[PDB]
């Protein structure tokens, strides 16, 4: 029920100057195949909900996985997309993207743009003149060493950690004290909010060891919706989650995520949500009422074989998770 | 002889609201900076420098007044170096590199927040394309962290790979960094992507190395080979170099290069016969910029906050002593 897709990254310039890809993707068979030994070899094979080869562009990812998810958010559902995988495989690439070099494109037209910018820009486009009044708010909550950080609040620095509490009102919910929600009033406000995030992230990285590889980041967008004739109320939420790299100090949230998934697929009565910040904040995305997808990202380099195999096995198990 | 300038940064968002009151007064006409060390009724310390720039100073004021006269020297065939020195948080990177105005408001070559490096490269092409000059520009970015050396512009190697340094056998007191890449910049439409590539590699450097942005020293080098032909058919072959150095934060891991830089300045001001250039990577790379044949400037960056009093005094004292260093043959 949880939707699991595989994305392979392409080779960097250093791998050319010349590397052989050990990963073969077959989208129509929806399968990924890894070469483990070597004219004559052994291979490992996995079927996923969708597979995306090294030639896949950002627009292909958005149109195939995000577009249907965003339609469901607009319908009034909560959705979550995780990116999972080894550092270096394209978790941030997929979730955020990058800017094309030399100011070639405006941010809205940049084909290297990832899920977060494309989504924000499309919400405004989809709801431009249907019967739906709406507002958009975003937050970016991050977890490093089991501490909480607000990367969007422009009035306090990143030494300041946030406090998490059980929410009495709705069970299995939490309240993050001091977490800021920025109203995104229109498309022309999006980019600078994203820039503020990047700036504060650069501060985080100088103060915290391997921040960009070791932190989990949860970019949340909330769409409040109202249609008329009588007022019909829709609230849509989407979490865009860029996990800490899965490579094997200790990452309690990452360890706990794995153990939660294990419990859910084995149908164990006890599921250890409370054992980390990440699984408490996202418990509804794991066997709850939220529609969830996982993008498992992998490398094509034979160097990365073991971690590529670990990610695939991990992601494949997760296919068996049921929610809603 | 080494020219020392002070740049006070403005107050940020978080302090203007806390109604922050500057302990720092800048008097550019009198080339002076005044610090309230006591704090209606106060005590003050006063320093005269070669140039002083208050909180109101823009990037273009810095360029026009300090950089354009030095670049003219580089175009003439001299080697020149500019250092930024000061506490983390004071504007060393803002001064040397600049930032982007938010929301894609401007192109890179018109951005008011652009710093020394992009302004210089844009202008080299502007200055030498205008008159009659065949020229070539080569750039390199060498960074020192934990006394190891990194090439932050090589787009064919990652930052695990540190370079080796050697004495240059022929020209005495020079150095050879093995493997350091020089990237030719053919035109001004090629500047921005190269700068971006450096920023990308820095991001990875920061992930791998603790407090990389605060603890590293970076040397951005520009080399201009010029074949000017005058209107009378006179041909000049000139080669100029400019090193734009963003030093590690001066606040009080030992930083051998930062420690050695201070001791080199002490030796050169007290006129001591032995100058400990050889005691660090930085002072070996830049030894000619410290009592050598290179014309050098230091830009000391400082904060207006009363909270930063002790480090602000430290910076000013450090920078003021540097005024007494002579170079050039
Ligand atoms: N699909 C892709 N297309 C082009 N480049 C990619 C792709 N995926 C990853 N990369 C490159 O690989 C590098 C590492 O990707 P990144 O997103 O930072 O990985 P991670 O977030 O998993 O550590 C980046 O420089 C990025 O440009
Ligand atoms: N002259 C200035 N004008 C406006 N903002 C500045 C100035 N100098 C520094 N800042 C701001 O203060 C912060 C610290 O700047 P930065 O260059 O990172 O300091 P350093 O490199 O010395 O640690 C940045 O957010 C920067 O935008
Ligand atoms: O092509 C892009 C268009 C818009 C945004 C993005 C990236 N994504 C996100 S989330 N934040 C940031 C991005 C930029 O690279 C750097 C600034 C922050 C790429
Ligand atoms: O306004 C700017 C115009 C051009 C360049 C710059 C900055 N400076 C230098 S050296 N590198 C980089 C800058 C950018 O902000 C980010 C990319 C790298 C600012
Ligand atoms: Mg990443
Ligand atoms: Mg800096």
């Amino acid at each position: 029920n949880i939707q699991v897709v595989v994305r392979c990254r392409p080779f960097n310039l250093a791998e050319r100057k010349s590397a052989h890809s050990i990963v073969e993707c077959d989208p129509v068979r929806k399968e990924v195949s890894v070469r483990t030994g070597g004219d004559k070899s052994s291979r490992k094979t996995y079927t996923f909900d969708m597979v995306f080869g090294a030639s896949t562009k950002q627009i292909d990812v958005y149109r195939s996985v995000v577009c249907p998810i965003l339609d469901e958010v607009i319908m009034g559902y909560n959705c979550t997309i995780f990116a999972y995988g080894q550092t270096g495989t394209g978790k941030t690439f997929t979730m955020e993207g990058e800017r094309s070099p030399n100011e070639e494109y405006t941010w809205e037209e940049d084909p290297l743009a990832g899920i977060i910018p494309r989504t924000l820009h499309q919400i405004f486009e989809k709801l431009t003149d249907n019967g739906t009044e709406f507002s958009v708010k975003v937050s970016l909550l991050e977890i490093y060493n089991e501490e909480l950080f607000d990367l969007l609040n422009p009035s306090s620095d990143v030494s300041e950690r946030l406090q998490m509490f059980d929410d009495p009102r709705n069970k299995r919910g939490v309240i993050i004290k001091g977490l800021e929600e920025i109203t995104v009033h229109n498309k022309d406000e999006v980019y600078q909010i994203l820039e503020k995030g990047a700036a504060k992230r650069t501060t985080a990285a100088t103060l915290m060891n391997a921040y960009s590889s070791r932190s989990h980041s949860v970019f949340s967008v909330t769409i409040h919706m109202k249609e008329t004739t009588e007022e019909l109320v829709k609230i849509g939420k989407l979490n865009l989650v860029d996990l800490a790299g899965s490579e094997n100090n200790i990452n309690q949230s990452l360890l706990t995520l794995g153990r939660v998934i294990t419990a859910l697929v084995e149908r164990t009565p006890h599921v250890p949500y409370r054992e980390s910040k990440l699984t408490r904040i996202l418990q509804d995305s794991l066997g709850g009422r939220t529609r969830t997808s996982i993008i498992a990202t992998i490398s094509p380099a034979s160097l990365n074989l073991e971690e590529t195999l670990s990610t695939l096995e991990y992601a494949h198990r997760a296919k068996n998770i049921l929610n809603k």
